[PDB]
This record gives structure tokens, sequence and C-alpha cells, in this order.
């Protein structure tokens, strides 16, 4: 499985808290998108398969299963806007983590071939070991504003 | 984009539903009387590790996959809908087999990015072709306009 550095769970229930309960929206467009993030990691250092998997996967699954029900409409703004715009240039950091708890089976035929799926799952570890590290820079409230009351 | 080929069987429907949808402006009846998770499981019983991590695999990408990849215009609202409704059910329990089949021609995009090596991609996309074979085998009772009605009136102007 893909284990959550226990260092980004605090965030993550932050992140869920923002958005669920105080009726806060991830500031669109993300001032540091995911494409800008992965960027950084891959230059930090194959490295570029790891993320391409990573963007495409984002690019699919954001708008399906990573939002909240609070932040739908939002989402069909942006695409009000854009429908072919690429998610992984909108959005940021918070829902790039999301991702990798709706990932652990949504990488689903590797269990056939396990060397492979040591190796993948040894490099969104490194991977999640870096978001980690840059928690600070990362994911911070900062990021989030609150919902106008036409939002609702 | 890794090649699934689609039963030449199956084409014919692929052009159906796309007219039912989007020039007949009908919609497939959505709480489905068959759904995919209903499907993947007959599919199941008629036949291993490899049978079970298909079809959780497939499972997975179909629920990935449907809303941003597996729609006609027309058919957003409705999916909008369904997901205000049940937010809490996978798209497998609530879409059904022509949506199923889509999720077809557009996975092998996705595969494009997966560490499988050459074999073990090899083994993946038989066992794709296999699944394909069973709808194939099953079209009669898993295709067919009859699982279409028009839209509503209120529906066209959203």
């Amino acid at each position: 499985k893909v284990k959550i550095p226990e260092e980004l769970k605090p965030w993550l229930v932050d992140d869920w808290d923002l958005i669920t309960r105080q009726k806060q929206l991830f500031y669109l467009p993300a001032k540091k998108n995911v494409d800008s993030i992965l960027e950084d990691y891959a230059n930090y250092k194959a490295v570029n398969e790891v993320v391409a998997g990573i963007k495409e996967y984002f690019n699919v699954m954001l708008g399906t299963q990573l939002l909240y029900k609070f932040e739908r409409p939002q989402y069909a703004e942006i695409l009000a806007d854009h429908p072919d715009a690429p998610m992984s240039q909108v959005y940021g950091a918070p829902h790039l983590l999301r991702l990798f708890v709706r990932i652990g089976a949504m990488l689903a035929y590797t269990p056939l071939d396990e060397k492979s799926l040591a190796l993948l799952l040894n490099y969104l570890h490194d991977f999640l070991k870096y978001l980690a590290k840059n928690s600070a820079t990362l994911f911070s409230a900062s990021d989030y504003e609150v919902a106008p009351p036409e939002y609702h």
C-alpha cells in the first residue's frame, strides 16, 4: 500500500477542515500548481515516467475523485470557462496530496508484476517523503480563502 | 496510447450509443437495472489471481474515468444530478454496460502510463480483450437502445 507520512496526516485533517467545516476554497488558479511541484521534484532528482504518471492520473481523477462536495461548484466554474484546460495546471499541493490517499487502489494492474509494484511504490513513497519534507512551503491555510456568500 | 482492440461486433453499437445520446437526445435510464458491478461479477463467475486483479482494476478505472472521460456533453447534467443525490455511491454502482464499454476505447491512454513490464502488459491486454470478448458474447443482453429514453423537456435547458 501507499503509506502516508505521519507528518502529513494533520494537514490532511486541516485540508478537510478548511473546505468542509470552514466553507473555504483553495485559491484557484493555483500559485504553485501540480505541474510546478512535479517539475521541482524532477529537477531535484525514470523520474520522467514517474512525474508523467502522477500528472495523468491527477488530471483524470481530479473532478472525479479528489474533490469534496463543497468544491464541486468551484470546479464547475474553472471548467465553465475552459473545459479542456489541464487540472494539473489549475490546482495545487493539497489536491496533489489527496491523490495519494485515493491512489492506493487506482494503481490497479500493477499487483500483477510484483517486481514493478515495488519499484513504483518506492518512487511514490519517496515523492511523498519529498512533500513531507517541504510541508512548510507546500501546505498552508494561506492558500485558502473563505467562500463568497454567493458561492453558497 | 496502448492499443485496446474493440471487437468488430461491438463497433456498430458504439455508433448507436453515440447517436442515441448526441443526436436523438436520449439518456441511458440511470439507476441501471444491470450495473457495472453486476456485470463484472458475472464475468468473474464465468472466468484466478489475474481474473480478480483484472476485474478490480476495471472497476477502479471505471470509477475514476466516468464523469471526466466517458460522458458525452449532453449527459453531463444527468451525471451532476446523480452525483448530488448519491455522493457515496461509486459510479460502477450507478452506470451500466454502454458506459462500461466506452471505458475500453479510452483506457489505453491511461495504460500508456504504467510500470508493468512487457510481459505483464501483454498479460493485462490479453485479459482486457478477454473481458471484451465476454461483452460481445452477451451483446444482445448488455447493449440495447431499449435502455435509453428521450430526456425530459426540463433536461435540454441545462
